[PDB]
């Protein structure tokens, strides 16, 4: 029942999320600092402007991790505290943030996980026309170049993107997240792009070869079931599970673009030049899966032949249904298809409505029931033949949950963001309890 000696445990966070600090210390605006003041677009009309002034708070926060008994914490880091402008120039204070941070968790043996990429692309990039521009993927590598040159043999572990297909989806089709355009028939162009990044920049990391140190990419996934066992339901979920799980892993790993994606962007071959398939599917070190929650198709007459199917219960305070069989199924599928590559989980986690008791205390037995099935389920996993690396539980804090502002709160340790006091919630204790049994009691 105990997990591997050296299993991973973690948390994990990112930088618009919990930094504060927005124009601070030569920090450029991001794409999240512009979309956040459009009126309408973040519930409460919230931003991430303080957050949970980690960029401060740091050391604080440091200490929180140490007394969990982490193993390795996953952050993110701000691209425009990096290269605040067009001037494509270092900002060293910027950087210097990142070299603290980093040192800080060596200190507390603490192993760093960076990533790259969560969302926040400096508004110079967008300028120079965002993903949808090829040049954008080289603007990522430079960046990278310059980031891996700093710090890479003191983090141990790099992502390049988190979630390429929300930015497809929710930046690009639905205009839910920035930078807010909604047109359904740019998403291959920009999932191409953001593919063509993460090889440039794994290609940027290849050529530095930092000591001791290991790249890879954070894809989301929901586990697909049809509705019923019908065979049109059952198409539409194989169908769906193509597109929804494999758009990304299907060129990362095989060097081409699955049937359901070419159908779905016919103009996808326009942008591929001859050697990028080449490029984004050279050998990544380990592969990071973040999973919440599955998806429940059924077949549809309507175009496109596929509907999703709203679950009542059980769910979190997002609605996503609790089903911790479907990170089981999720790992056994991705080492089945695409072979046993190293996979650590880099996000799991839930949002339920948490509020301190008369005595202050923060207790979310729902909460902990989510971690005790989804942990259980990895660990299935991983005796059944996933090589299962590490985990890390979404989110070390509560903090700003994008279009839901602080409505939402994922932290296993409670933040009152009027005055930032931070209390452990009874999950952070359970699983200070998991990693120090290295596994479920």
């Amino acid at each position: 029942k105990k997990f591997p000696e050296g299993f991973l445990w973690g948390a994990a966070t990112s930088s618009y999320q919990i930094e504060g600090a927005w124009n601070e210390d030569g920090k450029g605006e991001s794409i999240w600092d512009r979309f956040t003041r459009i009126p309408g677009k973040i519930k409460n009309g919230d931003s991430g402007d303080v957050a949970c002034d980690h960029y401060h708070r740091y050391e604080q926060d440091l200490d929180l991790m140490r007394q969990l008994g982490l193993k390795t914490y996953r952050f993110s880091i701000a691209w425009a505290r990096i290269q605040p402008d067009s001037s494509r120039q270092i900002n060293q204070r910027g950087l210097d943030f990142y070299r603290r941070l980093v040192e800080g968790l060596h200190k507390r043996d603490i192993l760093p996980m960076a990533t790259l990429y969560h969302w926040d692309l400096p508004q110079w990039v967008e300028d120079e026309g965002g993903w949808l521009s090829r040049e954008s993927a080289s603007r990522f590598a430079e960046y990278t170049h310059a980031l891996v040159a700093a710090l890479g043999d003191q983090i141990p572990l790099w992502v390049t993107h988190n979630e390429p297909m929300v930015t497809v989806w929710a930046g690009y089709h639905m205009g839910l997240f920035a930078p807010g355009l909604k047109d359904p028939t740019l998403g291959g162009r920009v999932a191409h792009h953001l593919l063509l990044s993460h090889g440039q920049a794994l290609q940027a990391f290849r050529a530095l070869s930092p000591a001791g140190s290991q790249m890879g990419i954070t894809l989301n996934f929901n586990t697909i079931y049809p509705v019923s066992a019908e065979p049109a339901d059952v198409e539409a979920a194989r169908r769906m599970h193509s597109f929804q799980n494999e758009l990304f892993l299907e060129p990362l790993i095989r060097g081409q673009y699955n049937q359901a994606t070419l159908m779905a962007y016919p103009n996808l071959p326009e942008f591929i030049a001859p050697e990028d398939m080449q490029t984004i599917s050279a050998p990544i070190d380990f592969l990071g899966v973040n999973y919440y929650n599955p998806m429940r198709v059924k077949s549809s007459p309507q175009p496109p032949g596929i509907e999703v199917v709203q679950v009542e219960s059980p769910v979190t305070a997002m609605g996503w249904e609790i089903a911790p069989e479907g990170l089981y199924d999720l790992l056994m599928g991705i080492t089945r298809t695409y072979g046993k590559l190293p996979i650590y989980i880099t996000e799991n986690g839930a949002a339920f409505d948490d509020q301190p008791d008369q005595s202050g205390q923060v207790n979310d037995p729902q909460r902990v029931g989510y971690f005790q099935g989804h942990i259980g389920a990895a660990r299935r996993a991983l005796a059944d033949g996933v090589d299962l690396r590490g985990y890390y539980a979404w989110s070390l804090l509560d903090n700003f949950e994008w279009a839901e502002g602080y409505s939402k709160r994922f932290g296993i340790i409670y933040v009152d963001f009027e005055t930032q006091q931070r209390t452990l919630k009874q999950s952070a204790q359970w699983y200070r309890d998991v990693i120090a049994n290295n596994g479920l009691e």
